[PDB]
């Protein structure tokens, strides 16, 4: 026995579970499965205390626990922007336009307006929590390119470096990448358990998320009337 | 598609769950549903390490999954007095006698006994944590005032400023009522989503209240002997 | 009523549900009924990301929600170091072979090399958080000793008072005992309620265990090639 074969294991696992349109369904499965239980996966819109909305995200990471409500409409899901952790797009390959498009459903989510409130206690007013930063990605089964996870790969990731971000992701026959915030560039790991190695980088990250706010739920609210 | 129509459409389903004796079990099932996750709500006694009880109350929300213990005896449900957020009773129409009998049902809960205990670290000791303030209230369908939400019913409010303060509370036919702790004062809002209005009244509140201290758990487990 | 009448009411159920090969199936059955659900109980490996495992451990009390990973593999699973609360071992009789057996199962989790990593905030590093202080036992249904919980037993507890220290543990015939690190001494306490008197002894002292640390998921995670 060794901790090779577990994650070897894990890996084959995986893979059965995952093997364009609505290539969501299965990431949604497995994330939901093997994420830890403090978090929730779901394919969702976004909302804030505005009324404004996200684009349709293929997959919201959000508070399990801990969110203030979850809205069931229509037969779809509304999440409110200050519970989430992650968002990503799905599709069956990779290309420049569904980088694009990824980066653009991220940005909707980013631009949202996220509170926080100041919490009291009996010495005095703590200041508000830092908001989550929320991470973006893009999974896919294979990639358009030749090789899948080079300079092609690497220039569409480089076209939105701010609100459409995509901090890691997925090529399922490939490998994952990561934004590597030291050297300000895109990292690329080839290998043979791609989704598993995904998993790790992302419950790697979301550790060090941080909570929910305290949310200005009162402002919600006022959209009862 | 607008915040305000998931509003309405979460508010239609609440009424659908919803619609004296026995009206608690429809508020227990709407609660246990729409409150976050942290949170459970049952029929319930109270007990404390002392050995006290509260009365029998309708609705308790206590903490999922930070209680130290839940008793289950004689098909009835006993919580410890720490693990407790708020406490509502529960009757299809309000009256003078209802707000009366709520309240001494809050009373019995906050005057039980709730310890919490120092917290001891590497560097030395941190003070015990804040007990939870506990929300008391009311939900009714009706209420056999008219107006339902007016004087006669601020006046019975009034009648109980502190240990069976009513904190918040529905009526479902009309709208909620909460205390305003700046003005010292009860608020009614008159509206067409009176059970929602409550629900995201109580939401945001119980976000402020803190988290399950410190037990004094080995003065519970004396009464093993 | 008394409270005293729900502890007896509690333990006659436990009872029901606990009544040496396999004797860990119901003990690990009673503590995933009734531990704070914050908790999750199984017949586990431990795992260290060296790539060390433990022995098997026939109840690990672990950190539900927040554990990064839970291996399942060949119908056995296997939890990562850091999550860990406590470690029991289960079997028919007491007896010393049993004992010793207990220590050297709890010292190869100890053993096992934990991490923790600091926590970076706007304004700088935090440090890295505790360990979890890990509880090691036993549960027993009987002894081979007579008296139960004497001199004898008392010999055997202090065989091991460093990496397999035993800090708590049931005779479910008789009684339980803990280790006092105040007076440097375990403790038994006989009585009519032994499994349950156990549980809140655990509960008690779970509740100052504190919780995951920041793991070094990456180090971990290099095991993927
Ligand atoms: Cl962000
Ligand atoms: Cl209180
Ligand atoms: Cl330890
Ligand atoms: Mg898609
Ligand atoms: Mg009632
Ligand atoms: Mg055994």
């Amino acid at each position: 026995w060794s901790l090779s074969q577990l994650f070897a294991s894990l890996h084959e696992d995986i893979q059965l579970r995952l093997g364009g349109d609505a290539s969501e369904g299965v990431w949604i499965e497995m994330l939901d499965t093997y994420l830890p239980k403090r978090y929730q996966a779901a394919n969702a819109f976004v909302v804030d205390s505005l009324g404004n909305f996200s684009d349709q995200i293929d997959v919201v990471v959000f508070d399990r626990q801990y969110s203030p409500f979850i809205f069931k409409f229509n037969e779809q899901i509304i999440v409110p922007a200050e519970s989430v952790y992650a968002v990503f797009e799905a599709k069956q390959s990779a290309s420049a336009d569904l980088v694009a498009y990824a980066q653009r459903k991220v940005a909707s989510v980013r631009r949202l307006h996220r509170t926080s409130l100041p919490i009291p206690h009996a010495g005095g007013t703590y200041p508000a929590k830092p908001l989550i930063p929320i991470l973006g990605g893009l999974l896919t089964f294979e990639s358009d390119w030749s090789p899948a996870l080079g300079m092609s790969f690497d220039k569409a990731l480089n076209g939105d470096l701010s609100d459409g971000r995509l901090d890691m992701g997925c090529v399922a026959s490939h490998g994952h990448f990561y934004f590597n915030n030291i050297d300000s560039k895109f990292n690329f790991e080839h290998g043979n358990k791609p989704a598993t190695a995904f998993l790790f980088r992302l419950i790697a990250q979301l550790q060090f998320s941080g909570t929910v706010p305290m949310i200005d739920i009162d402002a919600y609210g006022k959209w009862l009337a």
